[PDB]
């Protein structure tokens, strides 16, 4: 089985770990022991082919920088998560990607933007802004929610597709 290391990036309150625990543990984060494994693992079939979906979540409310590059340098694809109610996350998506390029030493690398907390109600940045954000990079966009487990699998699965090419 192919091993895919996906580095999940997010602002802070967006809910990066939540999407991971939901896809991997089918549960909501914010109640697990951190630094236990450092990365998540999962076996699924995307695009009709069986591959290993290793979800690697990153820090959100810790201004992680030193380790931030570590995940990228060892990770293949990068899943960006933003909050519809937290416009602050919208600006985070671009600045974060810039960090991926420096470490990845490339331009077009496996990446996927996912609008977390979309099932809430208060969406500051309409889908137009989110969709246009991903288009600016040339990556697919998928709206999902770490609270309803809607699209969580899609967003994560989509990321693998880009990595498979690498
Ligand atoms: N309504 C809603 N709330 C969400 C969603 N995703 C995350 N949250 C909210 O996000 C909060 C948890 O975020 P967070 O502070 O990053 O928790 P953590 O990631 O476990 N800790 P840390 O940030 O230190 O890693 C909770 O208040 C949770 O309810 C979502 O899709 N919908
Ligand atoms: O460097 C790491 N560990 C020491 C050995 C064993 C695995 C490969 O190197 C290691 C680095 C990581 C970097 C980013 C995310 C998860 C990681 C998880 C890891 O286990
Ligand atoms: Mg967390």
């Amino acid at each position: 089985m192919t091993e895919y290391k996906l580095v999940v990036v997010g602002a802070g309150g967006v809910g990066k770990s939540a999407l991971t625990i939901q896809l991997i543990q089918n549960h909501f984060v914010d109640e697990y022991d951190p630094s236990i494994e450092d990365s998540y693992r999962k076996q699924v079939v995307i695009d009709g082919e069986t591959c290993l979906l290793d979800i690697l979540d990153t820090a959100g409310q810790e201004e992680y920088s030193a380790m931030r590059d570590q995940y990228m340098r060892t990770g293949e694809g990068f899943l960006c998560v933003f909050a519809i109610n937290n416009t602050k996350s919208f600006e985070d998506i671009h600045q974060y990607r810039e960090q991926i390029k420096r470490v990845k030493d490339s331009d077009d690398v496996p990446m996927v933007l996912v609008g977390n907390k979309c099932d809430l109600a208060a969406r500051t940045v309409e889908s137009r802004q989110a969709q246009d954000l991903a288009r600016s990079y040339g990556i697919p966009y998928i709206e999902t929610s770490a609270k309803t487990r809607q699209g969580v699998e899609d967003a994560f699965y989509t990321l693998v597709r880009e990595i498979r090419q690498h």
